[PDB]
């Protein structure tokens, strides 16, 4: 589990969105595993606007932050899971690291701010849903 709280937005994994998220929906994209809902309180996270390929992510199954090198956001074939069939997930970045299904929502960050959230894992891989292209998270 886990969310990004930027301005009056909550960014979660689409597959973990709550009823309250769907009832307060701003934007969702199944291809990216992303959903954004509106919040009453202002959040403290800042979004990175950069092409960093190194950063640090939170792994709930280890209670640990790990430094990683990650790929540029891409279209990646992701194996069928409890939440999606075998498909191409877009805007996904891959690194070597531990990721169990419940690690989804952990933040990946760089020197500039939040880069994305854990979206995929297994086999000693971890995939991150990028949010750096979502410039509207910074206004309105
Ligand atoms: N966005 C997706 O399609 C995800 C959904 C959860 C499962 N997915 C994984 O890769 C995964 N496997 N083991 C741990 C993890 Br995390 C695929
Ligand atoms: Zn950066």
């Amino acid at each position: 589990s886990g969310a990004i709280y930027v301005g009056n937005y909550r960014v979660v994994n689409r597959h973990l969105a709550t009823h309250n998220d769907w009832a307060n929906l701003v934007w969702e994209d199944s291809s990216r595993d992303l959903l954004v809902s509106s919040t009453t309180a202002q959040g403290c996270d800042t979004i990175a606007r950069c092409d960093c390929q190194t950063g640090v992510y939170y792994c709930s199954s280890r209670r640990k932050h790990y430094p990683v090198s990650f790929s540029k956001p891409s279209l990646i074939f992701v194996e069928a899971s409890e939440y999606y069939p075998a498909r191409y997930q877009s805007h996904l970045m891959l690194a070597v690291g531990h990721s169990e299904p419940g690690d989804c929502g952990g933040i990946l960050r760089c020197q500039h701010g939040v880069v994305g959230i854990v979206s995929t894992g297994g086999n000693g891989l971890v995939g991150f849903a990028d949010v750096r292209d979502l410039l509207w998270l910074d206004e309105e």
